[PDB]
Formats: structure tokens, C-alpha cells, sequence
């Protein structure tokens, strides 16, 4: 696989809705006298307080606090939680602070389920090193998108409870390259933030190159729970205090905990921070990028910085007792120790630049390649003289040309402009060289893991030894890094972090080279699927080691301007651009023709401000020293000449300002698009008008618009012709240029609306290659379609890029073009590339549909469902009365349709339901299409036992982490395949698909939910299938299916107890009761609510008739009782008795362990197990039962044995058939054709869900539900499970 995944809108910089929740449970061992504590919780600037507790050292609150944000993930993690015991706070007095505990959101989120539970917050006096410990405050925390103190601390691993105060020195020396503010001078000062404490240097007025040589001194507890420092170059404008740039120092990459690791240190070395545009806009909408809230769009400033964390002894009297952020003159160092100053030379070559927006391509456009302070001559820098060349940094303004209505292209063609920059940077190439080595190893690890996952999920053989070879290559790469990075250990201009961090990666990857060989033995033929997920734990640490805090050279920016106004940008990091003689030290984007996509600056690159590509460039880049420009043209496309400028005429080492091209290979691209599927709904009808517009270099071609479908089959090859590819064959065969496929809805105005985008790489054939298998012809395989943030479709294509031949286009294999003469210029996908189509009969069970939401404050009385698959389709019977009978009057009605032979290439079968209005205007009220037909392909083949079962499920929990009845430790539909044995369930949709800014949510699209079954088989059909359709052609495969007809059904619910219910009251002990909604019937136990109970025991039994299957929709709920207003809601759950009732699993009544009619084991099913087995025999078309003696039975070709006799409550021996009958119920899977499993009498663990707090647990409930139809013999009297 070489197909790219270049997403224009990644997760970085995306803001999401977030919630922080805190319960302040209690406090104990508080140090002091007569304190009356008010616990204060501050997250950011939002501060809340508890209630009043009077004169205690051990208070109890159990109070709740909720805060909500909508910020980017890195913005959240710097925010500080400030739980504090504050003695005697009121509105006029800031109370006397006992102690506090500063600890950020990122440490919460680093916990595996993002929570801390019942843990004691280690409060300490934050403004005194010598003050004692200030007790512990038991609390719990949660961030969502035993009671001993030492066993339950609120700390991560490694942190001692007796934390040591340490001075967190940061040193601010000098800065360079500052932009304009005043009209246009600058007045800088640097402000540092850490754990709410701030410290700023003195302002040096009127200097682009300041030199403070000052430092900011914090005082905080080692190890720091606040995890980043906000270092921010700032301008001291007196009216508007505005920032220039911001870099975050990450504490984990500069440290390793323990004596085996090292204390944190950094620098003194340069730091490259970014922000808004290079010019000073009078109003700057990218001011948030100056604040570091997102990705920086242009380089703002660079700043030498240091870090000198030193641990103090808390009992030392000579130290300063205050923890304030003092301002102190630092100790300056020479700039030679930061790196020997060297000259660097950038090279760039613009080959192609297409896909320019039509709204901006009216005028001649200019590029601008910049690296840091150098290469920005057009903007008029505040640069001094040479610390020289004119620094040609712009392509000439060239008139664009039209590709289509959407996009332009640039007529570079034979002339490719080039840009070369002189720059001066400190030589710190090893920080990016080791990053390149370990990034190459991590890229190989990514490719191996993705190949193993893709090849595992396609079930191609031999996976685990391939994974073992991947980890063997990983071990070889570990040894390669062990040998490579040691070659310049004795460098003199080297910081302490460059020693200790390097030692850390040496130790880690030395261990990793043997952990790979250990997990090589751990990976087997059956454990490969989960050890593959275990393998990327290595990849997490390797990606973490790959990035480094010490910057040397800032990132290379490529810009766009017309009228010298910036419209589009890109930012490639410079670490992949250095040239090195070591292949692992060589950057990934260096000396290679790299595809790169521009995007809009700031917040307007996301969402509805633009979805179109700003530009697509085949940019060549190179970076290195000015003495290393020896062979920097080795990766360029050959067959070219160089045109140079006046400053470097005749010099062999001088780079050209432009190239003129002598080789123009004619290339024809056969773009085979056959199908798209699961697309976005851009039209108001819940469907779209999709067509594929494919871009390749300077031209574009369009397939014809298909109408009113989300799974189009265009079946349309487009032949791009007479295009020009430059260079030789070795730059195209193993790495062709990219293909961008864009999907659009042909709307009512004529102008199309955006639908998505996918990328591709064609299989390349030169004229000397034979068009022979296994390479040619190219097979169809999928391409994931993205519409920016979210996935919005899947496309099927088999692109091949072919040379236009030495004699003509006829040297290519002959095009199997338009045999259908009406197609004309539209031309089909040829045979061999299209799949073989074999006829499959599709059989639909039109069972019914429930749970329609009341759109337009009513319900549709006459719905009818049409199924459409690959053009062909069938329709059900029209509903004559929906509320009386929500079930179609149709048997298994089928249609025969040509389908793809390969099962992975099956199209999504569409299901839609319409209201049958006048004139055949079939207005859609629901539509669901997402299914894979391989699933539907058919080929012929009381307390006394309860507490014992409680001990049993404790054993089941302890074995999972390492009489009687069954206990399921998860939800009942998890064990029993959701009772979807043949009565399948699908979920309908309506409206436009939910874009994050233009559309609704996906829950708002939910309108109905279909019940039915699908059976797919070939029309050349097998022999047992010929028997099955033989008994009834009106049912097909569906023989012996029970009737649809409605019935009154008794609903019998036993509820045992509830556990760990979330209280709404601030005391922490709710007042719950059981509330049951069944169909349209309300039953509440509010008169018998169990007050003041976290784990109440109900023991109530409820019998209530329902109009099944219309009333087969039940919720079992718990309600915190409240007389005033309404009772607070805890949570509900979905039951849906319909899939229980008609299942073969016998969900009507559970079966006990052994047959007994006395005491706590009395057979509660009114129909005895012998009659149960006879019923399952006639319903399962299997002969039986055939009892001999009461201890044995023959059912089909199988024999079951067991006991024979039972005593009643009178103690008299009654021999019945029921014992071996119930034993056969517990061996009912032995039947070779109809065998299955039966539901036993059980108890169940039920998650409760509240839409007030979605996606998280509200408590558990234990219960089990039986039900009985009212034409069978009458149910037994309601049993009682009242507690002891």
C-alpha cells in the first residue's frame, strides 16, 4: 500500500465540548485548631464553594461540582484544578487558607479511564516551604469528552506523599527577529506561566534584538503535577497587551523520574515559536495563534531559554520561606555554547501548482518560500545587514488558467521557478538527526503494524511470522540506532539535556530491542489480533521519543499572495529536510518530490469557511549547510537545464533561479471509477446527486451525474489524455504523482455543493512493461472518503497511469470502450477490471417497523418500504392501518439482481420507507443502507440459591480478571448476540447528514427502526436450499417462522436490588424507587421508595399485560424521589421484548438447574419442561421427545440422560419425564441442525443511562424479566422475592 492519508483537518487544533466533574467527599487528619472549612474548587477562572462545616478536623461534604469548556485538547491540559481547604470564607473575606493542591487536567486524562476515585488530596501550605502538612481531602475527579490514606493517595505512580519543594528556574536571555507592532517598532518582554503563578521580565523598549539576561524563579513541589510552562514573548503596548509568540515547554520530554533518570534541565539553547502573519495587520484575527492556542501559521520570533530545576531541603532554615515569583538577574553565557554558528542554504523548486481556488485565481499570483528570518524580502523585514545575496524568495507573478468552474491551474509547464535562501542558524543538526533515525524506525513500525492489521482483517494467510519479522526488523533498527547515535558523543557544544535525554533513549531502545524479541515469542497464530494492539505501546513511546523540545532551525513556510495579501499557507517542519550521508539521519521530505496541500490561515482552515483545496504542489525541497550543496539535485526529475541570475553567473555551485525542461513524456491516465457508497446527504431529500470530478496535473474530467442515490454506480472510465509528465521512468513507476478525486452533489442551482475528497496513487506501466498478471490489469480496491473532519463515504477505483506509446496510443492494450453506442463520450469500466457479476436472489422479510418519532406532531398511517440494491428492487404491500397493525401484509417476497461475485465488493443494500402520496410522489420518511451482505449470505450446513450464585459470580469476576442460577457480569444482550438470531434490526435516518457547523446531530436524524430479515444466495442455488424453497416458494429460506399476529402478553418483572446509584441530592444518599414504563402504561413505586440507600433492595414483582408487539418497548428505571417539583432522574435502559419473544432462545421463561417443585426451586413456568421440549420439537421441525424410562430421552439422532424422580412438599416419590426433559433443555445445542441455547433463570447487571449525563454510568440494577402469551395455559400466581 502506498495510498496517502493527508487529512486537511486533523484532530490537532480541533475544539471539542468537555466536562470536568468533582465530588468533595470528606476530609480527615486536618492539621490545625478550630478551623471551619469551606472547600473551594477552581478550574481556570470558574470558582465554586461548598457548604459550611463548623469547627471540625474531619468534615464531610459529599457535594458535587460541574464545569464545562469548549477548548482544544492542549488548551484543557494546562488548566489548573485548585482544590483548597479555606477557613472561614464569605463574600467580604478571602478566608485563611489552610492548604491547597495544584494539579492539572492532563494528569487526570493520563489515567486510563480519565478519573480518580475516592483518593485523598495531599494538601500542603503553598506559600511556605517550612510549614507542615495540611491534612488530606478525600475527593473524586473525572474528565469526560478500604479507606486508608496511604493506600488511596491522589497521586500517580512514583510520586511520594512527602513531596519536596523545588525552585523551578527558567532563564530568559535574548531574542531575535521580532515583527512590527507600533504603526512600527517593538517593545518586548517575556512572561512565563506555571500552575497559576506568573512572572515577567523588565521591558526593554525599542529593540528588535533584546538581551534581558534575567530569570523567573518559581517554587513548586517536585515532581510537578502541572505539566507545561507557558513561555510567551509579549509586547508591552500600554493600551493593548498583545503577544508575539508562545512555546510550551513539555516537562516529560525534559525529564525522567527517579535516580535512574535525571532532574529536568534544558538549554541554554534556542527555541522557535510561531504565531500570526509576518506583516503587522492593523486588525489581526489570528491573534489567538500569537497566544499559542492553535497551530502557528508563520514564524514570529526565536528565543534562547534555559531551565535549572533544583531541589531544596524543606528543613533548611537559610532558605527564603516565601514561594513568590521573584525577578532576579540571571547568569549570562556565551552564545557559542548554544551551538557553533554556521551558514545554511535552502533550495526549492516548484514543479506543479494546480487546484487554486477560483475566488482568488483571478489575478496573477506569487509564491513565497521562507525559512525563519531569511527569505522574506518582499514584506520588507526589520533585518540588519549580513551577520549579501538578494535572496530570491518568490516565484514570478504568473497568469493562471482555468481548469473548471471550481479550480485554476498554473502554467509552469516547461518552466519551473526555483527559490534559494541564504540563512544563518546555530549548528545543532544532531537533535534532528537522531529524530530522523528514530522517526524512520517509527515509520517502519507504523507501516508494519498497518500492513499486519490490513492483512489480518482480509484473512490472507501467514500473519504472525510476518509480524515476527516486523519486530525482528525493529530489533535490527534498535541496534542501528545503538550504533549510529554514538558517533559524535564527544561534542563540546552540548547541553546537559542533550546528554541525559540521549542516555534515556539509549537505555529505552536497548530495552526495546529485546522487548521486540520477547513480543515476537508472545505473538502466535491466535494471539496476533490482541498482541498487535499491545505492539503499538512500543510505538507510543517511540513517537514520544521522536519529538524534542530543543529547536535549532524553524519550520519552512510556503505562502500565497495576490496584491501582496496573504491568502494560503503551508508549514513543513525543517527536521525532515536536512541532508546527511547516513540514510537514517536523512530527512523524509529531503531531496524528494513531495506533494503538499495549502490551507487557509488560522481558524478559517476548518469547516465551513472552506472545504476546497487552496493549492496542490509537487514541491521539491532541500536543506543543509551552505558547504553541503554538492549533490542537492539528485532527486529532481531529469532532462532539464538551469537558468541562473546575475549574482551567481557561471558558478557550478550556484543554484538556478529557474529550470527549462527538455523532456516532456506524454502520459495517458485511465481513471476507472466504478462505484461510491455510504455518501453524505447534501440534498434536502436525505439523498444526493453524486458525480466524481477527478484532478490530475493541469486538467480535470467529470463523470455524469447520477440522481437521487447515496450509492452511485457511475461505471465510468475517464481518459485523461495528452498530459505531460517530466523526468525519467524511475521517478514515476515507484512513486507517481497524486490523484485527487472530489465528489459533488449536483444541486438545484446548477452549481454543485461539496461532498468529500479522497486521494489515490495510480499503478504505472511503461512501454517496455508487459501488461500481464499479477500486476496488470489493476484490480478495484477501496479509498476512504473524508469531508474534512468526518468520514463521509467510500469509493471504488482501479487507476492505472500509462505511457503514451512509442508509436501511438494503440500500443496500450485495446480499450473495451462504449459497446453500448448510446453512451458515446461516456465510456464504461472495461471487462477484467469490473468484477464478474453473478445473479443473487435477494429475499426480504417484511416483518414490521416500530418506534416512529412523531414528526409533524403525527404518524404516517400508510408507510410502505422499497428495497433498492444494484438498480433492481421489490416493494412490500402498503400498510392499510399503521396504529392498529404496524406490520406489513407481505410474505417473503424476492427479486433477482446481478451482484458482484467478490463478497467484499458487495454494494450497500438500500432500505427506504415512503409515505404514499398523490401522483406517485413517494416522499421519504426513513432510509438506512449501511450493511454488509456477507453476514446475510446463506449456505447450507429464593435467596438461598441467590447468595450461592453471588459467590459464583465473584468467582467469575476473579477468573475473568486473572441449587444455583446463572449470573451474567455484563448486560444480557452482550452474551446472547443481542437475541438477533434471525429477526434482525436496522436503524433508519432522515434529513441532511450532520456536518458539525452546517448540519444537526446524528441522533436528530433517527426517525424509525426497521425489523426484518435478509437472505442472499445465488440463483444457481444448492440442494438443501432447493429443499427449503421446496416446501414453500412464498417463504424461500424462511420455513417454520412463527406468525406475526398480535397478542396480549403478560409482562413479569422481578427486580432484586440496585447498586451504586448516582445521587442527585447533595447529601450523597438518594431516595430511589423503581419506575417502569411499558408501551404506553405507567407503573411507579414512589409510595414505597427506599429512603437513604446507595444499594436499596426492592424485591418487588410486577405483572402487567401489554398489547404485543406494539407494546414490546419497555424501560426499567430508577428515580430519586422528591415530593416538591418532580422526582430527579437517575437512569433508564432499553429492553425491547420483541427480540426476546420470537427468538429460539426461550426468553419466555428461564430454566432452572434441576427439576424441582418445592421450596426455593419450584418450576415457575406454568407449562412443564416435558411440554416445553415437545413445544420446541414441533416448533423446530424435529421429531421427539421419545421417553423410555424417566431418566433417558431420544431427541432427533441424539440421546440425553439425567435423573428421574422428584419429591413434592409431602415428601412422596413422583416419577415424571420432566428431569431428563430439563436436562435435554440444558443439552439442547447437541441437535445438529436446529440446536441452540436456552436462557436460564438468572440475574443481570444493567447499566443505567440518563440523557442528562450521556455516555457514562449512572449505576447498576439487578433483575430478570419473563413474559407469557395469553392463549397458552394460564401463568402461575405472582411469586414473592421479599428479602430476609
Amino acid at each position: 500500500r502506498s495510498k496517502p492519508d493527508i487529512k486537511m483537518e486533523p484532530s490537532a487544533g480541533r475544539p471539542m465540548d468537555y466536562q470536568v466533574s468533582i465530588t468533595v467527599i470528606e476530609a480527615r487528619q486536618l492539621v490545625g485548631l478550630n478551623m471551619d472549612p469551606v472547600v473551594c474548587v477552581e478550574v481556570g477562572d470558574d470558582k465554586k464553594y461548598t457548604s459550611m462545616k463548623e469547627s471540625t478536623n474531619c468534615p464531610y461534604y459529599n457535594e458535587y461540582f460541574v464545569f464545562d469548556f469548549h477548548v482544544s485538547p492542549d488548551v484543557m491540559f494546562d488548566k489548573i484544578i485548585k482544590i483548597s481547604v479555606i477557613h472561614s470564607k464569605n463574600l467580604l473575606r478571602s478566608g485563611t487558607l489552610v492548604g491547597s493542591f495544584k494539579m492539572d487536567v492532563g494528569t487526570v486524562y493520563s489515567q486510563p479511564e480519565h478519573q480518580f476515585h475516592h483518593k485523598w488530596a495531599i494538601l500542603s501550605d503553598p506559600d511556605d516551604i517550612s510549614a507542615g502538612l495540611k491534612g488530606y481531602v478525600k475527593c473524586d475527579v473525572a474528565v469526560v469528552g478500604e479507606d486508608d490514606i496511604e493506600g488511596n493517595l491522589l497521586l500517580p505512580e512514583g510520586v511520594p506523599p512527602e513531596r519536596q519543594w523545588a525552585r523551578f528556574y527558567v532563564k530568559i536571555y535574548r531574542a531575535e527577529g521580532l515583527p512590527r507592532m507600533n504603526t512600527d517598532l517593538v517593545d518586548p518582554y517575556v512572561q512565563v506561566f506555571f500552575a497559576g503563578q506568573k512572572g515577567k521580565t523588565s521591558v526593554q523598549k525599542s529593540s528588535y534584538e533584546p538581551l534581558w539576561n534575567e530569570q523567573v524563579v518559581f517554587t513548586d513541589l517536585f515532581p510537578p503535577l502541572c505539566k507545561r510552562m507557558k513561555v510567551q514573548i509579549r509586547d508591552s503596548d500600554k493600551v493593548n497587551d498583545v503577544a508575539i509568540g508562545t512555546h510550551f515547554i513539555d516537562l516529560r520530554k525534559i525529564s525522567n523520574d527517579g535516580d535512574k533518570g535525571f532532574l529536568p534541565t534544558l538549554g541554554p539553547a534556542w527555541v522557535n515559536m510561531y504565531g500570526s502573519t509576518r506583516n503587522y495587520t492593523l486588525l489581526d484575527e489570528h491573534q489567538d495563534l500569537n497566544e499559542g492556542l492553535g497551530e502557528g501559521v508563520s514564524f514570529r520570533a526565536r528565543l534562547m531559554l534555559g531551565l535549572a530545576v533544583e531541589i531544596l531541603d524543606t528543613s533548611n532554615p537559610e532558605l527564603t520561606s516565601s514561594t513568590e515569583v521573584q525577578v532576579e538577574q540571571a547568569t549570562p553565557v556565551s552564545e557559542s555554547c548554544t551551538g557553533r554558528m554556521e551558514e545554511f542554504f535552502l533550495f526549492g523548486a516548484f514543479l506543479e501548482a494546480s487546484m487554486i481556488d477560483r475566488k482568488n485565481g483571478d489575478k496573477p499570483i506569487t509564491f513565497e518560500v521562507t525559512i525563519g528570518n531569511y527569505g522574506n524580502e518582499v514584506d520588507g523585514m526589520s533585518r540588519p545587514l549580513r551577520p549579501d545575496l538578494a535572496s530570491v524568495s518568490s516565484t514570478p507573478p504568473m497568469r493562471p488558467q482555468i481548469t473548471d468552474r471550481n479550480y485554476f491551474h498554473l502554467p509552469y509547464l516547461e518552466r519551473k521557478p526555483c527559490i534559494y535562501i541564504k540563512s544563518w542558524w546555530p549548528d545543532q543538526r544532531r537533535r534532528l538527526y537522531n529524530a530522523n533515525i528514530m522517526d524512520h524506525i517509527a515509520d517502519k513500525l507504523e507501516e508494519g503494524l498497518n500492513d499486519v492489521q490490513e492483512m489480518i482483517k482480509t484473512e490472507k494467510s501467514y500473519p504472525e511470522r510476518r509480524l515476527r519479522g516486523v519486530l525482528e526488523e525493529l530489533s535490527c533498527g534498535c541496534h542501528r540506532f545503538l550504533s549510529l547515535s554514538d558517533k559524535d558523543q564527544g561534542r563540546s557544544s552540548r547541553t546537559r539535556l542533550d546528554r541525559e535525554r540521549l542516555k534515556s533513549c539509549m537505555r529505552e531502545l536497548e530495552s526495546m530491542g529485546q522487548q521486540a524479541k520477547s513480543l515476537r515469542a508472545q505473538v502466535k497464530r491466535h494471539t496476533v489480533r490482541d498482541k498487535l494492539r499491545s505492539c503499538q505501546n512500543f510505538l507510543q513511546k517511540l513517537r514520544f521519543l521522536a519529538d524534542e523540545p530543543q529547536h535549532s532551525i524553524p519550520d519552512v513556510f510556503i505562502w500565497m499572495m495576490s496584491n501582496n495579501k496573504r491568502i494560503a499557507y503551508a508549514r513543513v517542519p525543517s527536521k525532515d529536510l536536512l541532508f546527511s550521508i547516513v540514510e537514517e539521519e536523512l530527512g523524509k521530505d529531503c531531496a524528494k518530490v513531495k506533494t503538499l496541500f495549502l490551507k487557509l490561515p488560522g481558524k478559517r482552515g476548518f469547516g465551513s469557511a472552506g472545504w476546497t483545496v487552496q493549492a496542490k504542489l509537487e514541491l521539491y525541497l532541500w536543506l543543509g549547510l551552505s558547504k553541503q550543496r554538492k549533490d542537492f539535485l539528485c532527486g529532481l526529475p531529469c532532462g532539464f537545464e538551469e537558468v541562473k541570475a546575475a549574482q551567481g553567473l557561471g558558478l557550478h555551485s550556484f543554484p538556478p533561479i529557474s529550470l527549462v525542461y527538455t523532456k516532456k513524456q506524454a502520459f495517458q491516465l485511465r481513471a476507472h471509477m466504478y462505484q461510491a457508497r455510504s455518501l453524505f446527504a447534501a440534498d434536502s431529500s436525505g439523498l444526493s446527486d453524486p458525480f466524481a470530478r477527478v484532478f490530475f496535473i493541469n486538467q480535470s474530467q467529470c463523470t455524469e451525474v447520477l440522481n437521487e442515490t447515496l450509492c452511485p454506480t457511475w461505471d465510468q472510465m475517464l481518459v485523461f489524455d495528452n498530459l505531460e509528465l517530466y523526468g525519467e521512468a524511475h521517478e514515476l513507476r515507484d512513486d507517481p504523482p497524486i490523484i485527487v478525486i472530489e465528489i459533488y452533489d449536483q444541486d438545484s442551482m446548477g452549481k454543485a455543493d461539496f461532498m468529500g475528497r479522497t486521494f489515490a496513487k495510480p499503478l504505472v506501466k511503461m512501454a517496455d512493461e508487459a501488461y500481464c498478471p499479477p500486476r496488470f490489469p489493476p484490480q478495484l480496491e477501496y479509498y476512504q472518503i473524508y469531508r474534512g473532519s468526518a468520514t463521509a463515504g467510500d469509493l471504488l477505483a482501479a487507476f492505472e497511469l500509462l505511457q503514451i506509446g512509442p508509436s501511438g496510443k494503440a500500443d496500450l492494450p485495446p480499450i473495451n470502450g462504449p459497446v453500448d453506442m448510446d453512451r458515446g463520450p461516456i465510456m464504461p469500466v472495461p471487462v477484467g477490471i469490473r468484477p464478474v457479476l453473478s445473479k443473487y436472489r435477494v429475499e426480504v422479510l417484511f416483518w414490521g417497523l416500530r418506534d416512529l418519532k412523531r414528526v409533524n406532531l403525527a404518524q404516517v398511517d400508510r408507510p410502505r418500504v422499497d428495497i433498492e440494491c444494484a438498480g433492481k428492487g421489490v416493494q412490500s404491500s402498503l400498510i392499510h392501518n399503521y396504529k392498529k397493525n404496524p406490520n406489513f401484509n407481505t410474505l417473503v417476497k424476492w427479486f433477482e439482481v446481478d451482484l458482484p461475485e467478490n463478497e467484499l465488493l458487495h454494494p450497500p443494500l438500500n432500505i427506504r420507507v415512503v409515505d404514499c402520496r398523490a401522483f406517485g410522489r413517494y416522499t421519504l420518511v426513513g432510509s438506512h443502507a449501511v450493511s454488509s451482505l456477507r453476514r446475510f449470505i446463506y449456505r447450507p450446513p429464593w435467596w438461598s440459591k441467590y447468595f450461592a450464585s453471588i459467590d459464583t459470580m465473584k468467582e467469575q469476576l476473579r477468573q475473568h480478571e486473572t441449587d444455583e442460577l446463572k449470573v451474567y457480569p455484563k448486560e444480557l444482550e452482550s452474551e446472547f448476540d443481542s437475541f438477533e438470531d434471525w429477526l434482525h434490526t436496522f436503524n433508519l435516518l432522515r434529513g441532511k447528514t450532520g456536518d458539525d457547523e452546517d448540519g444537526s446531530t446524528e441522533e436528530e436524524r433517527i426517525v424509525g427502526r426497521f425489523k426484518g430479515s435478509l437472505c442472499v444466495y445465488k440463483v444457481p442455488l444448492p440442494e438443501d436450499v432447493s429443499r427449503e424453497a421446496g416446501y414453500d416458494p412464498t417463504y424461500g429460506m424462511f420455513q417454520g417462522i412463527p406468525s406475526n399476529d398480535p397478542i396480549n402478553v403478560l409482562v413479569r418483572i422481578y427486580v432484586v436490588r440496585a447498586t451504586d446509584l448516582h445521587p442527585a441530592d447533595i447529601n450523597g444518599k438518594a431516595d430511589p424507587y423503581i419506575a417502569i414504563k411499558l408501551g404506553k402504561t405507567d407503573i411507579r413505586d414512589k409510595e414505597n421508595y427506599i429512603s437513604k440507600q446507595l444499594n436499596p433492595v426492592f424485591g418487588k414483582s410486577f405483572d402487567i399485560e401489554a398489547s404485543f408487539p406494539m407494546e414490546s418497548m419497555l424501560t426499567v428505571a430508577v428515580y430519586d424521589w422528591d415530593l416538591v417539583g418532580t422526582d430527579d432522574l437517575i437512569g433508564e435502559t432499553k429492553i425491547d421484548l420483541e427480540n426476546r419473544f420470537y427468538s429460539k432462545h426461550r426468553a419466555t421463561c428461564g430454566i432452572a438447574q434441576t427439576y424441582s417443585i418445592h421450596g426455593y426451586n419450584i418450576w415457575r413456568d406454568p407449562m412443564k419442561p416435558s411440554q416445553i421440549l415437545t413445544r420446541l420439537c414441533k416448533e423446530g421441525k424435529v421429531d421427539g421427545p421419545h421417553f423410555g424410562p424417566h431418566g433417558r430421552v431420544r431427541v432427533a439422532n441424539r440421546v440425553f440422560t439425567g435423573p428421574s424422580e422428584i419429591e413434592d412438599e409431602n415428601g412422596q416419590r413422583k416419577p415424571t419425564d420432566e428431569h431428563v426433559a430439563l436436562s435435554a433443555l440444558r443439552h439442547w445445542e447437541d441437535i445438529p441442525r436446529v440446536g441452540c441455547r436456552l436462557v436460564p433463570e438468572h440475574v443481570e447487571t444493567r447499566p443505567l443511562l440518563n440523557p442528562d449525563k450521556p455516555g457514562i454510568e449512572q449505576g447498576r440494577l439487578e433483575l430478570w424479566v419473563d413474559m407469557f402469551p395469553m392463549d397458552m395455559p394460564a401463568p402461575g400466581t405472582p411469586l414473592d422475592i421479599s428479602p430476609r
